[PDB]
């Protein structure tokens, strides 16, 4: 249809406005004095809500142009809470600040691309000090300290964590399900964690940590690529009577196919989501028959001549329960017998020893870590049911924190580590004066989260902000306590994983968004 | 319905405008340096491209005069993409150019038929002075060296190209599909490629390419048109059950047949493609025959007295794929047997000893060397699907450049080729002063391109054209670098083919609209 | 529904105001440096022509008053491509010249129906002055020259279509049909053509020509008027089984018959035309029986004892290829013997030797000629099904010019012919002042056309038009070359006929209009 066409400033001024609403009501949550966010609903009572994240997703604009400007970074500072766990919101005030400042020196005539180049250089400088003042977080002592951090000064969880990563490994893959009574369990079960995401949003029924979540669902196995509800039909008729869910594994779901999915499961008909099978070419098929193996299921394959018309209910394969993120798809406890998992390790443990070539044995023993390490399964005791569900939420939140703690260590929280990472750069220069002003735009633009912080709290941003630069090392200020001194040993921490995918993605968006010159939108 | 007519300058200003919606819209992202368009998308985030061939496709306007402008230049731009697989952004910016100076004579009172000779000499002598300009690419180093930069500076993907060429010849066909494992497949197999499209779109299960791609097809040869789905019933039933999608070559699908066949493939029933047969008469029977022999089906005729009707499953031919572009169709390992088609291949090879005329001995040798050669097949490796996918793209890109190159040789890029030849062309002139000053307005428009590569990296357009018209042969500007010299030692060329593309389609869209009258479209 | 009335003034000037958008829309293509219409088209990229006819059809507009203008001048000037093959673009510029100035002598004062009076005496005086201008085209040598100049001086056509012409005379049946490749077949088959028109629209098949077009039909032969689908379904499920179209033959066909016709090949099934038949009386059976000896075919009479429902296939005749105008009907080799054919042909040629009357005579030996002279084809040859297309339609072009041409002639062309003829009348006068003024106007308007050309070119029309009226004779004015000389030898010329019927039909609808008091039309 007719388009509107926007360019330059025109184009500029809408997005930053855009991302302004955006920025301006998610950044109010911020502090530990966040305040709230309400957030209407047509049936019942409004929502009240100080997760920056909520109110994000609630975040669409009238204004065409404003609206894909709110879009993009909504779209962009998502992957951080996506990658480490938290600090989209994070990732959205960051990229309000460098949007702001950078389109502002664009408009008083430099060079976008050189701005852009100036941004991305003082980010690159800003994580390489922030894996400087990284603390790393690897004996279990520690472990157990940043999951109680992240658990809300909870020590149980702390616990709890450490034990699942006593057991299978730093390395390892946990989940953690409703308890059973009022005692914690932990146990190892069949189960396995490969990459592949949700081949579409809306497949989410769980949107607090993001993901789809289904229980004892039947699982469909094919390779071949699915575009038709023609193959599908008496699989969707069969699985409506049994009554429970589907999960869909191919070479891929396309059009027709996981629209009319994405409208059946919208409207209450058979439930159903859909992922990718991982790898290509002959590991892509291999893998499948490692979850045909785990799921007790079959493959469907044109190349041994069976089609998805000829599928019943045997065919398919099933599991008690299946998680599947933005980026990732992890198995719990399939149907598949203990003797088909314990021969499929034989074989491709037996196909392990004849690599002439380091890939080969690296991909296989990747295969048979996943399949024979299983999963580590978390059941979390409450008491009163209430207590289950919201104990079992801060130990979600509590395993993501300590695994990116595992992977890249902590920092000081309260965006202190930005502020203190970006007053060790001051003499970074770059090519030409149009970079060297995207570096102190970034720069700038790292003292956004702490400055909100503070301003939530009621206290004066340039003050504090001044006296934390003033410091070194981990050394900030504590918003909750209103005390200065380590941000580590008060236990005001973050990961150091969200707080440089943060910046990252933050930065990331910005360039683009700074580089922008046409905009094009459908007419009002 | 009732129209809306304009005439005169009241027209040539509504053109106007529409092409500046268009070709400022899609310059911006022309060059190294190029800006991010963002396109908005109905559900989800916005798109962010620097690709303008993407932006041009949503270019479409409120006003259906100023749309009318936009929609021409669009489609004949188009068709220099089609012709040399690049340059359609260049061809927008040029016409663009043309027009708007064109347009400026035009009012000021001169000739529009003898501007448009003008324009159009001066593109003839462009032609040339690019033939001339041109460095030949025939030696396989150098077809390495292009498809080289054509991949982003992978030797790999020059390397393999090459030796592409070296199996099936610089005139043989190549395909390029996904890879079974890590590195790099080369497989010469029986198959043919022809020329004839789509009947029609909506075919496309690629948009991304735009072309259609069915694996292990059935395919009917029948030699006939076809305006009826009546016939088609039987064959097109016998087929649904096998579950392999239908290739349809005859002389032609009209009407009632056509609309049924998009519709119900549409739908997801049956799902088929239908082509023109290549050529006419005798020798378009005669091919449908080497086709048959080749895929191991049988033509049907209405002359040997078999009807669309009685046709069976065996009747059809097969192959693992086909592809099918707006111009052509290409046929991937065709199941017939070496003895049929070796068989084939003699007769053929004997008709052309007993060739009265030239012209027949061309024809068949055309038919054998179709026959004969086969189709080359590149598969490409990567250590992960995504780089695998994207070292597709780039091969697949890398392949149009480097047959382009092949044929007409490769010039300066960058912009400069087509500003150094029309340094070359300042004596030029025509019958009188009207004339006169088209050579003059095309010869300008040829410094578009190269204007706006330097205005995108923030370069003074002026400046860096003049220096660049001082030089000779292949000296001039790289923008990535801000560094004159040599630009085919300095890596930055494109084959002749699309330089040549572009100019001659600009100036036949330009010449167009400059001699345009009147425009009539539907009413608001 | 109520009306909208205008009267006297008020119409006249909606009038004139359609036909200016109408004429000054189409006039814009005239003469060789005729500029380019833009035709919006709804779903894809516009049409962009020189075609006058292509871009008269679309013109409608909004107001209906100005409506019925445009729409008038529009039907009656398609008549004049209707019979000569050319003209409704010189019609329609000569009808807004002479509507114009009527008009503004109508408002002036004059007698509208003596100004009417005043055009068609100088119209006639312009005729006679045409048929003395004309140089005849009798010679083979003359209708080569004659085809070539219409071919866009290609002298294979010239050469074929005096082929042609010299095998089945210039009075004779000619087709051109696609050729089977590189080389123009010509053959003379049995058939016949005949003043029959379709009995219906929507028989028709190849709507840019606007005919039926069926591919080895049967072809049944009755006598009688048939209102019902009833009698004639056996032979109709008899002729659906074979799978080939059908032709009717009958006195006519009415009601619930005709109308079940329309929507039975409208809908595809069974594909069947229906006949005139030629004439009334015996005229219409006695010829019949010459269609039966010529398409192997039985007469059914009800007159003889034979039913439709006793018909069968055999009883059926058969054909390679009828073609249906709005007026006319030609029969393409039917199978009937030789010796069928050289007897009926004894019959009626010795029938005419009985003959008691003149009239007798003639319409018999109109029978004789039609089946004993019988049909030439054209199959035209090229390299490419393009270069054939684009040939076949020239070589169509041509033989309707060269046909014209043969009856009446030929005359300076490129506008030149009516301005000497009007300018051998400048002392033609009428019975009072009025029909003088409406000599004059007719007069003036005769040079519309040149003028017309002359300021597509660029130049002075008053001045070019000064100059040619100064000589005598075919001496014109050359506008492609701007050369002044002899307009025949120079190889630019029209058919007497298609000057003729533009100047005959352009005043015919001008006469209409300048005496027209009322107008009436719906209400928006």
């Amino acid at each position: 249809a007719a388009k509107d066409v926007k360019f330059g400033n025109d184009a500029r001024v809408k997005m930053l406005r855009g991302v302004n609403v955006l920025a301006d009501a998610v950044k109010v949550t911020l502090g530990p004095k966040g305040r709230n966010v309400v957030l209407d609903k047509s049936f019942g009572a409004p929502t009240i809500t100080k997760d920056g994240v909520s109110v994000a997703r609630e975040i669409e604009l009238e204004d065409k142009f404003e609206n894909m400007g709110a879009q993009m970074v909504k779209e962009v500072a998502s992957k951080a809470n996506a990658a480490a766990g938290d600090g989209t919101t994070t990732a959205t005030v960051l990229a309000q600040a460098i949007i702001t400042e950078g389109l502002k020196a664009v408009a008083a005539g430099m060079n976008p691309m050189d701005l852009k180049r100036g941004i991305d250089k003082a980010v690159t400088a800003a994580v390489e000090e922030l894996k400087a003042l990284s603390v790393p977080c690897s004996d279990s002592k520690a472990i157990a300290q940043v999951g109680t951090i992240s658990a809300n000064s909870d020590e149980t969880v702390g616990k709890l964590i450490a034990e699942a990563m006593d057991k299978v490994g730093k390395e390892g893959v946990i989940t953690v399900e409703d308890g059973t009574g009022l005692q914690d369990e932990l146990d190892v079960v069949e189960g396995m964690q490969f990459d592949a995401g949700y081949l579409s949003p809306y497949f989410i029924n769980k949107p607090e940590t993001g993901a789809v979540e289904l229980e004892s669902p039947f699982i469909l196995l094919a390779d071949k690529k699915i575009s038709n509800i023609r193959e599908m039909l008496p699989v969707l008729e069969a699985v409506a009577k049994a009554g429970k869910p589907l999960l869909i594994i191919a070479e891929d779901v396309e059009g027709e196919a996981l629209a009319t999915l994405v409208v059946n499961t919208m409207r209450g008909i058979v439930k159903v989501a859909a992922v990718k099978a991982p790898g290509f070419g002959d590991r892509r098929k291999a893998m499948l028959q490692d979850i045909a193996t785990l799921t007790g299921g079959t493959v469907i394959s044109e190349e041994i001549g069976m089609e998805l018309e000829k599928a019943t209910l045997e065919d398919l394969g099933q599991a008690k329960r299946v998680v599947i993120n933005k980026d990732t798809t992890t198995i719990i406890d399939g149907v598949g017998e203990e003797a088909a998992i314990q021969g499929r390790v034989a074989q491709i443990r037996q196909q392990i020893e004849e690599a002439t070539s380091d890939y080969d044995r690296e991909k296989l023993q990747e295969r048979v870590a996943k399949l024979a390490g299983g999963v580590a399964v978390i059941k979390v005791g409450a008491a009163t049911e209430v207590e289950m569900k919201e104990k079992k939420a801060r130990v979600e939140d509590a395993l993501h924190a300590t695994r990116a703690a595992v992977e890249e260590g902590v920092v000081a929280g309260g965006g202190v580590a930005l502020i203190r990472v970006a007053s060790k750069l001051a003499d970074l220069r770059g090519q030409n004066e149009d970079q060297n002003v995207g570096i102190k735009v970034a720069l700038r633009a790292m003292e956004a989260p702490l400055r909100q912080i503070v301003l939530n709290c009621g206290e004066e941003p340039s003050v504090v902000a001044n006296t934390v630069k003033g410091g070194d090392g981990n050394y900030g200020y504590n918003a909750a306590t209103e005390e200065y001194g380590n941000m580590i040993d008060m236990g005001i921490l973050d990961p150091t994983k969200v707080t440089r995918s943060a910046l990252q993605y933050a930065a990331s968006v910005a360039g683009l968004m700074i580089t922008t010159e046409c905009m094009v939108t459908d007419l009002p």
